[PDB]
């Protein structure tokens, strides 16, 4: 699709067997999802944005379906105010910015 | 151009006659720039990101060049960790997300 930016670019995702809404976010290096359980191992990480840092759990090799396109990658889980799909997964669905 | 996301989507901007680097950020509603001087009056705004809220100075109707495209619009100035071009000016340069 082509997504204009008059509104937030929100899409439906499926992760951990759950459907959620997330923001397609080119300014995010990594994908950060609100607190939820995921299977497998994880390690702690700090990530920073506007406001400062939050502690997250880093899960590797997680499959996510983004607007109907399957991708695999690292997913950070923690107290983000919004679910964010960042570049590590946007690349895998072939997403580009065009102007 | 068509910009892939394997690297940060950094571009050159020009504001107040200075060149700066900024991130094209579809997850940002607003454009937020590191401390600098801008002409005219400002209004208060609080913006929230991953690690909480910050106070910024809101300058309206500021001329800014972004990757060679002219925009004139609102710029927020404050302690952001990186300069961010948000949807308010991404729409002015005609940017879309595509996959
Ligand atoms: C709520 N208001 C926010 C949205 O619109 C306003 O505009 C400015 C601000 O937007 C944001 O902070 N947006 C966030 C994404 C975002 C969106 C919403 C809440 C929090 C974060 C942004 O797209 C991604 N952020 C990084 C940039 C600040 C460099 S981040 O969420 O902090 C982030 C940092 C490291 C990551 O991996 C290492 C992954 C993500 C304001
Ligand atoms: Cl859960
Ligand atoms: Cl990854
Ligand atoms: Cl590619
Ligand atoms: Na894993
Ligand atoms: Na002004």
């Amino acid at each position: 699709p082509q997504i204009t930016l008059w509104k937030r670019p929100l899409v439906t995702i499926k992760i951990g067997g759950q459907l959620k809404e997330a923001l397609l976010d080119t300014g995010a290096d990594d994908t950060v999802i609100e607190e939820m359980s995921l299977p497998g191992r994880w390690k702690p990480k700090m990530i920073g944005g506007i406001g400062g840092f939050i502690k997250v759990r880093q899960y590797d090799q997680i499959i996510i379906e983004i607007a109907g396109h399957k991708a695999i990658g690292t997913v950070l889980v923690g107290p983000t105010p919004v679910n964010i799909i960042g570049r590590n997964l946007l690349t895998q669905i072939g997403a580009t910015l065009n102007f």
